[PDB]
């Protein structure tokens, strides 16, 4: 059974902005996804400090980047805390964070789209390069879920039937036809090496089985 | 009343570096404290989307800067998720351990102190301008506490007796004698415009006199 939700009106607007504004520095999407992964990973390590059983679903804390030229997909996998169904639905579409209006405001007052992260809504920068985004997520308290959207004002949520994850969040970017550079080894390294924040977790870039 | 604790050795080490190294660009401390406040406010906002009862202790998500020239203090107050007693003593230091060590290594490879916030330990940049820092905090599940340190390798924690803050964290900088410029209204505005122009939450600069 697949459920369909409307994006909150301001979020639909943020997404349209992102998809339609001319902006050449698209590579910031990767930075924003890795920061989310970093926060999710901090969170599960933090909870494990007082309750070590939370790592029963997987004790390795890391980030994998997986390009697939055949599928034209770039996938980012982490083993952070993950999202329950309620987290998925509430944090990823149906409720506008105050940073959305604030961000869009800032754009009028002379900011760059690359600062989307300061406003807690960096995730939507994925649509700089992706025509469709699928998010698979597993939290300790819930079942494994699949979120999906090609924008257009709605997203769907279903129970995921694919390979279980143990715990964490996996972001599958279905790349636009002219954005395949982000499947190239040399390009991905370049963007990650440029990453401002010290990532306190191993980032492994997978090689394609060409 | 008051309990005294030893810093993690790497944090002690980082703190002596910050205090003893020659570095004129001290103003970056504000940017780092304002970044922490923003992160803290992200955390309670995130939690509140699924459990709105988390804002019972306070709906307003914002940051105050309060200079006091009588006391020679600069105070950064926010209404974020706040910190528990275990967070003050142990948890936060343990999470930041890998960044702390990584930062110190980076400095040896000739990087700049202003990069401190990139390694998740921007708070300790407070000791660029302060001889003593007092942190008052309130988390939803816990009581209100005072953390304190003048470096020298130790810190204290006590239950705070003062004004109940509801939820959040207040960082009181007791400024060095030669660092009073950061009490000046023009100077603070300048530094906020320069390094923190687009923060995701309102910031109110208090005026004096
Ligand atoms: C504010 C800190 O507290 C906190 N608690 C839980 C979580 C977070 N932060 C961050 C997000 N998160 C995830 O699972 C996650 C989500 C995204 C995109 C938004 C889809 C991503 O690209 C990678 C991820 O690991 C869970
Ligand atoms: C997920 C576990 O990691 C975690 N959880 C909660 C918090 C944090 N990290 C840091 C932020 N925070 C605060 O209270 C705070 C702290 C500082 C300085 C560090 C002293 C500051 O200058 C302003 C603040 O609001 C809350």
């Amino acid at each position: 059974e697949v459920e369909t939700f409307a994006f909150q009106a301001e979020i639909a607007q943020l997404m349209s902005l992102i998809i339609n504004t001319f902006y050449s520095n698209k590579e910031i999407f990767l930075r924003e996804l890795i920061s989310n992964s970093s926060d999710a990973l901090d969170k599960i390590r933090y909870e494990s400090l007082t309750d070590p059983s939370k790592l029963d679903s997987g004790k390795e804390l890391h980030i994998n980047l997986i390009p697939n030229k055949q599928d034209r997909t770039l996938t980012i996998v982490d083993t952070g805390i993950g999202m329950t169904k309620a987290d998925l639905i509430n944090n990823l579409g149906t409720i506008a964070k105050s940073g959305t209006k604030a961000f869009m405001e800032a754009l009028q007052a002379g900011v760059d789209i690359s600062m989307i992260g300061q406003f807690g809504v960096g995730f939507y920068s994925a649509y700089l390069v992706a025509e469709k985004v699928t998010v698979i997520t597993k939290h300790n308290d819930d079942e494994q879920y699949a979120w999906e959207s090609s924008a257009g004002g709605s997203f769907t949520v279903r129970t995921d039937t694919g390979e279980p994850m143990g715990r964490g969040t996996k972001v599958i970017l279905h790349l636009k036809e002219d954005q395949t550079e982000y499947l190239e080894e040399r390009r991905i390294k370049e963007i990650v090496k440029k990453h401002s924040q010290f990532i306190g977790y191993p980032i492994t870039l997978f090689v394609e089985k060409k």
